[PDB]
């Protein structure tokens, strides 16, 4: 138990994400931060916001320089702008270090925020390529280990439901994870894009050509709530999960998020769920091996009641692996090796459990990427 102080060091609200104190600034200013694998920029909220319990003052760092250039970073459900600078940053329940970084302060924002999230900024941990304005703002990890002695890997343990979960920097923390690790290469570093070369539904094939569950890439993403899969993969799983759970009909609404479905308090019927499987690309020439994730995972929930929301959507970007996929595992970005690790996450049921198997015997997996 080397790693033991950064057990426990992440916290969060159930599909608000997952966030971890970081001091910047100094005197120091202590904010929640949002841990974003599916970005590459750290910003933090600098101005008063009615969702913001508490914001940067860059007047109060000593430390503070403006890089006087704006920042602006649009997505689909939302967007930020603020002003570059760079500033002292340590993570308090994080590595023994203090580093000088990027920062963007946000001065602006739509549909950013999240009212009770409790997270006032957000650390991308994806790589340069994908930072705005461009990819020569160096993201934060990667001033981490240029600045200091830290290993280049991160790995986290994102506890399901109030959440919690832990972010090992700088190594692999043993006590996080049952079973093996297996290991499936990073494509290219941009976001963590990976290869799904197979996807089933109660061990049944979906039977789809893998380059379309790789359409236009698949990333791991921290950030994001759902399993989100590309149009045609979503039709092909949503038509495979309600053959596989017809022991219980539900409104067309509720596959497509749109309707909620509530049951008494301990009653949810877990066991009519399928459990579904994803193969990943292995380190080994046709070798892959498979994650399985439970109902407890893809039905998130939302009194006398137990409201939950289906969180498997579509995307016209790729398959984006959520919180939904690494909620069931301990996840290991091991950036040095290019590669990420999964194992069974050491925080399910009587009947079913989730897992990490393998090997698997996969041709012509390399004709599952996108180019
Ligand atoms: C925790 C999550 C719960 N919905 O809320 C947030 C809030 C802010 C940021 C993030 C991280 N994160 C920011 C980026 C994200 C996902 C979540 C996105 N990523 C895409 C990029 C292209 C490839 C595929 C993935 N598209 C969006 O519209 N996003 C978004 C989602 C919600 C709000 C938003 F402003 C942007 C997540």
């Amino acid at each position: 138990g080397s790693f033991v102080e950064m057990v426990d060091n992440l916290r969060g609200k159930s599909g608000q994400g997952y966030y971890v104190e970081m001091t910047v600034g100094s005197p120091p200013q202590t904010l929640n931060i949002l841990v974003d694998t599916g970005s590459s920029n750290f910003a933090v909220g600098a101005a008063p916001h009615p969702f913001l319990h508490r914001y940067y003052q860059r007047q109060l760092s000593s430390t503070y320089r403006d890089l006087r250039k704006g920042v602006y970073v649009p997505y689909t459900q939302g967007a930020w702008a603020g002003e570059l600078g760079t500033d002292l940053v340590s993570i308090p329940h994080g590595p023994n270090v203090t580093v000088r970084a990027n920062i963007a302060a946000i001065t602006e924002s739509d549909k950013f925020f999240i009212n009770g999230s409790n997270w006032e900024g957000i650390l991308g941990l994806a790589y340069a390529e994908i930072a705005r304005p461009d990819d020569s703002l160096e993201p934060f990890f990667d001033s981490l280990v240029k600045q200091t002695h830290v290993p280049n890997l991160f790995s986290l343990q994102l506890c399901g439901a109030s959440v919690g979960g832990s972010m090992i920097i700088g190594g692999i923390d043993h006590s996080l994870y049952t079973g093996s690790l297996w290991y499936t290469p990073i494509r290219r570093e941009w976001y963590y894009e990976v290869i799904i070369v197979r996807v089933e539904i109660n061990g049944q094939d979906l039977k789809m050509d893998c380059k379309e569950y790789n359409y236009d890439k698949s990333i791991v993403d921290s950030g994001t709530t759902n399993l989100r899969l590309p149009k045609k993969v979503f039709e092909a799983a949503v038509k495979s999960i309600k053959a596989a759970s017809s022991t219980e009909k539900f409104p067309d609404g509720f596959w497509l998020g749109e309707q909620l479905v509530c049951w008494q308090a301990g009653t949810t019927p877990w066991n009519i769920f399928p459990v579904i499987s994803l193969y990943l690309m292995g380190e080994v020439t046709n070798q892959s091996f498979r994650i399985t994730i439970l109902p407890q995972q893809y039905l998130r929930p939302v009194s006398q009641d137990d409201c939950y929301k289906f969180a498997i959507s579509q995307s016209s970007t790729g398959t984006v692996m959520g919180a939904v996929i690494m909620e069931g595992f301990y996840v290991v970005f091991d950036r040095a090796r290019k590669r990420i690790g999964f194992a069974v996450s050491a925080c399910h049921d009587e009947f079913r459990t989730a897992a990490v198997e393998g090997p698997f015997v996969t041709l012509d997996m390399e004709d599952c990427g996108y180019n």
